[PDB]
């Protein structure tokens, strides 16, 4: 089994991940979040993807209210958060990068996203089209997916 993780970053650069004991983070409105996707591996032929990322207002994933930030593979701004994608310039299909903006309050952060191999089994999300078009009602569906979460929330404050 590979195995999944979300983490936070001080900045762009991303040097090193913040730790637990750093959170909770504090972060302004419009500033951004700077976010990885990571598989701990040794395999060069696999490349993560994202599938959806979202935040509640509680740790629970599965608890509402949610804010949609990352739908199906692509940024949603629907619930007014942007999402910039950073890709890399070795193994750069091991992780995924991006920072997320926000337009006192407390944000717990999750996504979900998995590992493809260049098969024709591949996920759909494997090779994605942005902007993603909104689903029907039967267009709902689930990947095979680990869902990940910051070992921490974030507290938003009013710049």
């Amino acid at each position: 089994p590979l195995v999944l993780v979300l983490q936070t970053y001080p900045d762009q650069s991303y040097q090193r991940p913040y730790r637990k004991d750093e959170y909770p983070l504090v972060r302004y409105l419009r500033q951004p979040i700077y976010m990885e996707v990571k598989v701990l591996s040794n395999d060069p032929n696999i490349k993560l993807v994202l599938d959806d990322c979202w935040a509640t207002s509680s740790e629970d994933p599965a608890s509402a209210p949610q804010w949609q930030i990352v739908m199906d593979g692509c940024e949603y701004e629907l619930d007014n958060y942007r999402t910039t994608f950073h890709p890399a310039g070795a193994h750069s299909g091991h992780y995924q990068r991006f920072d997320v903006k926000t337009f006192s309050s407390l944000i717990y952060f999750h996504c979900s996203a998995l590992i493809c191999n260049q098969v024709s089994l591949d996920s759909p999300l494997c090779s994605v089209t942005c902007p993603a078009s909104l689903r029907s009602n039967a267009e709902a569906n689930k990947e095979d997916t680990m869902t990940v979460s910051l070992p921490g929330p974030i507290l938003l404050l009013s710049d």
